């Protein structure tokens, strides 16, 4: 109890599993206080603590919503009891999500809300006398969580299905969806789906942006194709928006770029503004009713309360202009990366900026390089990318994009 | 803002549940519910499903949360570490069964069970034996509601016929009996022996099987499982998500047998019922053999309140406290032993169960206990409670009186 940074890393190295780690001692706004060679430094949280900290850390409105709920009621069991934070969050979600989503199931993590989505899809078709509809279809390059079911629909090469083969469910995979719209891709997706339709419960994809699978973007028109294909072959459409939710891609939900509603949808990550774990699975009235005819901390009051505040905070400001300024800033700051020798692509979509490199990025070099520039950056595979808090000033975005450019330079450099 | 009536309307229209009663407050061992539009204080007999061991809104746990909130809410656990995670991991490694010295944090009990299965499977692969992929358990168990966890839940309770081909097919031994019979253990070893080359691990709830029927078994069964797993080279996993942190009379139910599992899951009471957090612990052997995460992994807020809650338990003599709760439950439930619908009355530490000979109508049970100032949640033929450790003798009496009465209603 009460530990020194050196004591913390001594305990950590002996006893903690991680997903060499740097000790973090504070977080406020877009900034973390990290310990580097015995000294505290303030660095920009360029990753938003893995997509979560959309309003920054220790935002007064979320701090207060939390301590206000804490005064009244920490937690009650959602079996036989309901409460205001859950009712309030459900109403909000139902109002702001794509049209038709009328029903809300809370859970504790994004990976669990995906299992819940899949359970809804299976039970739906069983409710309709078609329990042969049990497999899932997706395209390559995706990520949906780390639980066994969620793994079955992650990219087979990235999620090491080979090291889990015959332990995972065999789902159907379409090729990687291209960035540019190609009607031939949609036609082939349709032709593959037609071959499995009677055994398929759902198509599940991340809309517009594929996150942990490789930070790829695809034309929102592909989602219009998916909606039509699914409606035509009687297969449910599930959108995983755990990473794309709450303004991140420039729309409130990435599905909004195509104007499509899925039958089932997952949200998480930025849901609580990065305070506490909370996820949600939504579905249509038809899905709920057909099924009709939980986790221990389901709908946690504390988590629902901070999330209520976070969503209202987003909604009560001109978030859309904010994201547009963030994207302009990322575009301007990353532009000089295009001409770097190791750089293969530079892409931006809302508050997401990616530098794709021609070789895997070395973390032992990249991490201290960015910290030297006052920026916490966490590359993966061949990608130097950022998803910064919406509160970042133009100067902060410039500081973030400079450190990314510099890491990318170093990637060619030696 | 919403009025209780507005909450009911929104809830009925938009919320999926495990008509619900509106809860508006929770403090100590009491909840404030709305009934007939009036707020009433009732005892949380269930501890909000095992979670609220020190009661709701405990000053020390509130302060712990608010203190961490003023310094940092959350940071990604990829590449960073922090003091809450370290303090918790050190506490957990110190207090759990000997040999468990590595901690993997997750956000729910189900996920921690999945992490345990993954550790077991990857362990044998690091041993050159990837054929060891299956899990073995006994009937009556509950391990969570994710697909992997469902595969080791009681096949009957989990409707495994209407999930056919979607769940992994695991090995099930017969229901472990309450009293100790060596033949049961000999028969478990024999079923296990047939599948040893196929089995990565045995996974059970030690001493008490919770959501699967509130059944108790002799700790000596765990001694035999430990022995059997060791001899056949199958890992032993204890799921202590419900049984942990003093609930059965020992700090961990494994302690009743004096055995250590190779992998252990904890959750529920970990944070004292404030926030969702779970942990999977494994031995050095398991960790080194494997090495040769969730978004909110090791959340500072949940880790900080857990440290407070765990220190709060250790810093009192929790062991005498649980003994008193058990005596009080036994005193208060005994009279039901001689009711016409009552099959069994059993107590294990701060857990009290009246089993009946028929399903319990909740439409009658729930309004009956509310009238007695108690929140009770019967399940199947079971009327049961696991009250906060802070309940006074008068509160236990009120709880057990309301339990005897719902049973009396047969
Ligand atoms: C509560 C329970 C679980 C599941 O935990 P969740 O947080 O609800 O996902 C797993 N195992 C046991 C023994 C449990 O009692
Ligand atoms: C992060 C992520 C998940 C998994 O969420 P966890 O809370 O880490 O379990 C699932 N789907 C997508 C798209 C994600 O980005």
């Amino acid at each position: 109890g009460g530990l020194t940074p050196e004591q913390i890393i001594a305990v950590d190295g002996a006893h903690l599993w991680h997903p060499s780690p740097v000790v973090a001692v504070a977080a406020h706004g877009a900034w973390l206080t990290l310990i580097r060679d015995g000294q505290p430094i303030e660095v920009l949280d360029a990753m938003s603590s893995w997509w979560t900290a959309i309003h920054g850390h220790g935002h007064p409105a979320l701090d207060q919503a939390l301590t206000t709920q804490l005064r009244v009621m920490n937690h009650v069991m959602f079996g036989g009891l309901t409460h205001e934070p859950a009712a309030r969050l459900a109403k909000l979600l139902v109002d702001i999500t794509p049209a038709g989503l009328d029903t809300v199931f809370f859970s504790d993590s994004g990976s669990v809300s995906v299992e819940v989505a899949a359970k809804m899809a299976l039970q739906y078709w069983r409710g309709r006398g078609l329990p042969g509809k049990r497999r899932l279809m997706t395209w390559r390059g995706g990520y949906h969580g780390d639980t066994f079911l969620a793994m079955s629909i992650c990219d087979p090469h990235g999620g090491m299905h080979s090291l889990w083969t015959d332990v995972l469910a065999a789902q159907v995979f379409a090729p990687q969806v291209p960035r540019d719209y190609d009607p031939a891709y949609s036609a082939a997706f349709e032709a593959q789906l037609a071959q499995h339709a009677g055994e398929l419960a759902a198509v599940v994809v991340e809309p517009v942006v594929q996150g942990a699978g490789g930070m790829r973007f695809h034309d929102p028109r592909y989602l219009h194709d998916l909606r039509d294909i699914c409606r035509r072959y009687e297969v449910l459409l599930i959108f995983d928006e755990i990473a794309t939710g709450f303004g991140r891609t420039g729309a409130l939900f990435a599905a909004d770029h195509a104007g499509v509603s899925p039958d089932i949808m997952c949200v998480g990550k930025a849901l609580t503004g990065g305070y506490l774990s909370l996820a949600a699975t939504l579905c249509t009235a038809d899905v709920a009713h057909t099924i009709s005819a939980g986790p221990t901390f389901m709908a946690n009051p504390l988590a629902c309360a901070v999330s209520v505040a976070s969503v209202e905070l987003l909604l009560g400001q001109d978030w859309r202009t904010r994201i547009t300024e963030l994207a302009a800033g990322l575009t301007a700051g990353l532009d000089t990366a295009r001409a770097l020798p190791a750089v293969t692509d530079v892409r931006v979509c809302g508050a997401i900026g990616v530098i794709e490199c021609d070789r895997p990025v070395d973390l032992a070099v990249a991490t201290p390089a960015a910290l030297d520039r006052g920026v916490w950056l966490r590359p993966f595979r061949n990608l130097v990318y950022a998803m910064p808090p919406y509160i970042c000033t133009p100067a902060e975005i410039t500081q973030i994009t400079s450190a990314m450019v510099e890491v990318a330079r170093l990637v060619g450099s030696l």
